[PDB]
């Protein structure tokens, strides 16, 4: 299932959570979060969905909660060291990494890692650049931080974290500055989906080949989408919700890399931008 967690429907921040079953092309609502959360990072570890940070409408959040699908329950665990909305979240070597974000009064280059065995976050090497609205994914044992916003420019830059040496290094930038970008890994490529370049919301999509350190543009989305959640299921990339510039979206579309095409599927129950999306 694809879980869509939190977000913003235009006129309220959401604690609701819904799950997509591709076999029936249906979304259904499950247990909500303890707290409304938009700009939330969402990752899967040891059979739980972790919802990390976010914005509840009136404060940026350091709290973290984990969803157990066997009991349809969220439970709060150890909070981040820093409030983080617009945070990117990925799983590597059994840790959850929280990458960048916005604490309310500064955009963050800091990065911290959660160990579920000890219920603790610890700070590791920071990014080269402050990044909120950053997309994060894991490929070949590295964490890639893709685009974002440093406070005073939207970013096309991309950097990769090597946990063996606790270091980030900059690689090839995107073709287009992208904040609020969704990122996922499929067939050994990183896809950067939509986002916002500073002066337009984007429908474009580009794929990174680490063997050649190159991004290349592929088929665009049907709709411009920033603040979009992206996940991979059954060999398709799903782009979930987002914001097209002039409406928040409930629509969902799926990318087939074999035919280089997106197609619209069942929409969410509610419009959701800044939504976190994970597969469990």
């Amino acid at each position: 299932l694809i879980y869509a967690v939190g977000g913003y429907d235009g006129n309220t921040h959401l604690n609701s959570v819904e799950a997509y079953d591709p076999e029936r092309n249906e979304w259904s609502l499950v247990a909500p979060l303890s707290t409304r959360r938009s700009g939330v990072g969402v990752a899967v570890l040891n059979g739980l969905i972790y919802a990390v940070g976010g914005y509840d409408g009136n404060t940026h959040l350091n709290s973290v909660e984990a969803y157990d699908p066997h009991h349809n329950e969220w439970s709060l665990v150890a909070p981040l060291s820093t409030r983080r909305s617009g945070v990117g979240v990925a799983v590597l070597n059994g840790l959850i990494y929280a990458v960048g974000g916005y604490d309310g009064n500064t955009h963050l280059n800091s990065v911290e890692a959660y160990d579920p065995e000890r219920n603790e976050w610890s700070l590791v090497a920071p990014l080269s650049t402050r990044r909120s609205g950053v997309g994060v994914a894991v490929l070949n044992g590295l964490i890639y931080a893709v685009g974002g916003y440093d406070g005073n420019t939207h970013l096309n830059s991309v950097e990769a974290y090597d946990p063996h040496h606790n270091e980030w290094s900059l690689v090839a930038p995107l073709s287009t500055r992208r904040s609020g970008v969704g990122v996922a890994v499929l067939n050994g490529l990183i896809y950067a989906v939509g986002g916002y370049d500073g002066n337009t919301h984007l429908n474009s999509v580009e794929a990174y080949d680490p063997e050649r350190n190159e991004w290349s543009l592929v088929a665009p989305l049907s709709t411009r989408r920033s603040g979009v959640g992206v996940a991979v299921l059954n060999g398709l990339i799903y782009a979930v919700g987002g914001y097209d510039g002039n409406t928040h979206l409930n629509s969902v579309e799926a990318y087939d890399p074999h035919h280089n095409e997106w197609s619209l599927v069942a929409p969410l129950s509610t419009r959701r931008s800044g939504v976190g999306v994970a597969v469990l």
